[PDB]
């Protein structure tokens, strides 16, 4: 990469209809407390209601943006209802090129770091002056930060213990 | 709508789906709120579903058109079933392929 810069695109405090501080697990511990991935937010229902999210973001920067989001595949309908209220849910993401509509996927799964739920992450490059439009009524792991990139060339990943 | 390849060579058939902007546009264009396209060949087993998101305008349009293809062998039939959002074929293409090359990029 020729330039890389972490920037805030959806501030954590701008989620006034949902709960952004309960999206936490002991699979991602930090200082003896439970925590999570710092650059995305695990949104959870507020007073037994997950109102449909509609959140747009316009790339008012001069270079490309790497944006990351995710979905939560829960364990059962009982866990779905507990976390997001709405039984049947979706995440749509829309760019000038992207046309995506994710659906949570209930199966029953072996525990990995205590968890049988799964987190599935997705990315895209957001061109200068394009906008990305999220719509979700549940299970949405929303971005807080994204990354500015300019790419002038390529290499590979090296594996080394040095 | 079924079609039988009564020709002697393979057929390249193309169809598509319309991913609209909102439920309000879905209803306006195709009435039925929840829709699908199924396509069936001796090999093909496909069931498409329109995909509502909200999208940046490209040539004025926020809707998207997603196209699909297949080769239809001689004496096979292709069976379409759709209650909405279907971009149906009118023409298809006869092909015989005896070899391969690539696409060249040239301004000449
Ligand atoms: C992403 O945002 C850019 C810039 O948006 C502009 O600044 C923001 C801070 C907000 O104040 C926006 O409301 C504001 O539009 C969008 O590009 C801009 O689009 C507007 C029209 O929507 C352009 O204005 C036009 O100006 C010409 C003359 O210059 C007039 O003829 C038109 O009638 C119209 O007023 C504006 O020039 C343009 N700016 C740039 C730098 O491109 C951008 O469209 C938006 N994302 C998407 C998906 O559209
Ligand atoms: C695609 O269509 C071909 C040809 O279809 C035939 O001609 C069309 C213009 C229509 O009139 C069709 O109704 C007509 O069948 C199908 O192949 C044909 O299948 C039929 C049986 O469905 C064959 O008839 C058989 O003939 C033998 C003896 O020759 C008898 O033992 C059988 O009882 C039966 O009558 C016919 O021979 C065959 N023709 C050719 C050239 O293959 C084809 O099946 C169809 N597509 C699919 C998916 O089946
Ligand atoms: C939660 O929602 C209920 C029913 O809609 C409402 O009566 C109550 O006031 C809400 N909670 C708080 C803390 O206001």
């Amino acid at each position: 990469i020729n330039h890389f810069e972490k920037i805030q695109i959806i501030p954590k405090s701008s989620w006034s209809s949902h709960e952004a501080s309960l999206g936490v697990s002991s699979a991602c511990p930090y200082q003896g407390k439970s925590s999570f991935f710092r650059n995305v937010v695990w949104l959870i229902k507020k007073n037994s209601t997950y109102p449909t999210i509609k959140r747009s973001y316009n790339n008012t920067n001069q270079e490309d943006l790497l944006v990351l989001w995710g979905i939560h595949h829960p364990n059962d309908a009982a866990e779905q209802t507990k976390l997001y209220q709405n039984p049947t849910t979706y995440i749509s993401v829309g760019t000038s090129t992207l046309n995506q509509r994710l659906v949570p996927r209930i199966a029953t799964r072996s525990k990995v770091n205590g968890q049988s739920g799964r987190m599935e992450f997705f990315w895209t490059i957001l061109k200068p002056n394009d906008a990305i439009n999220f719509e979700s009524n549940g299970n949405f792991i929303a971005p807080e930060y994204a990354y500015k990139i300019v790419k002038k060339g390529d290499s590979t990943i090296m594996k080394s213990e040095l």
